[PDB]
């Protein structure tokens, strides 16, 4: 019941996530001179550097709101591909998969802690 364990679970997380090679197009912003109609498609650029950054300058308040930041890492990637048969769309879905699997115990745990309190 530790309301606050949700945050090293994250950079935990993260740290996977770097390691794993389908993350590579997903590190850093995506680059809008080898991508230049991105922002015509993309109204809300994310990536996996930022997530980290905001998780350690303590401007998330809960595990719900980075995953939210996540899945749009994942949905942008789902609206500017030109095929669902691409190479970067492919890494992007294995991506999504194994941080579902990982996230739900994070997000399960936090909630049961919140309740404990509130009890
Ligand atoms: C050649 N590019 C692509 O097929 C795709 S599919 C998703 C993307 C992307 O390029 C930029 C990053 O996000």
């Amino acid at each position: 019941y530790d309301i606050q364990a949700w945050k090293k679970q994250c950079e935990e997380l993260l740290n996977l996530i770097f390691q794993c090679e389908d993350s590579e197009p997903f590190r850093q912003p995506v680059d809008l001179l080898e991508y230049p109609d991105y922002r015509d498609i993309i109204d809300t650029p994310m990536d996996f550097a930022t997530v980290r950054e905001t998780l350690e300058a303590g401007n998330y308040e809960s595990p719900m709101e980075l995953c939210k930041d996540v899945r749009l890492i994942f949905s942008n990637s789902k609206a500017y591909t030109p095929s669902k048969r691409s190479r970067i769309y492919s890494m992007s879905l294995r991506l999504s998969a194994f941080f579902e699997e990982h996230i739900s115990s994070v997000l399960s745990d936090y909630k049961s802690a919140l309740r404990f309190h509130k009890r």
